[PDB]
RNA sequence: GGGCGUUAAGUUGCAGGGUAUAGACCCGAAACCCGGUGAUCUAGCCAUGGGCAGGUUGAAGGUUGGGUAACACUAACUGG
């Protein structure tokens, strides 16, 4: 997984408030990260029909939690995705 | 006793009949062997030049959108 030194960084950048691991801004970023990284890893082997599942489980959550914004505070949704370019 | 012999005179020319050896009365093979001339036709190849009116179909690749976590994938336009 992402280095312990990593998550603690991204959070202080996306976390709705100074140092907080829970809000979508923080949730998403923390997820998209491991997703972008693993992408390369999977570009290798590509036979790990197990590790890939996790890739899905978390990715399936990305689009999932991302909806919470719409269903709730939409004002940030677009402001959050525009950050990682997600959705496209 | 028997077989072959012993009272046939030959031989050398010349003309001729026949034979042997040679092409052997004459004309005729299909082929065999030897040494040369031929790839200006044609078969293959080698180098170097040239030729193919018009009309048609429309692959791969690509750009865009859709699409997938990323690919797959998909539809147009292009491309040829
Ligand atoms: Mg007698």
């Amino acid at each position: 997984s992402l280095s312990t030194e990593a998550t603690a960084k991204i959070v202080s950048e996306f976390g709705r408030d100074a140092n907080d691991t829970g809000s979508t801004e923080v949730q998403v970023a923390l997820l998209t990260a491991q997703i972008n990284h693993l992408q390369g890893h999977f570009a290798e082997h590509k036979k790990d029909h197990h590790s890939r599942r996790g890739l899905l489980r978390m990715v399936s959550q990305r689009r999932k939690l991302l909806d919470y914004l719409k269903r709730k505070d939409v004002a940030r949704y677009t402001r959050l995705i525009e950050r990682l370019g997600l959705r496209r």
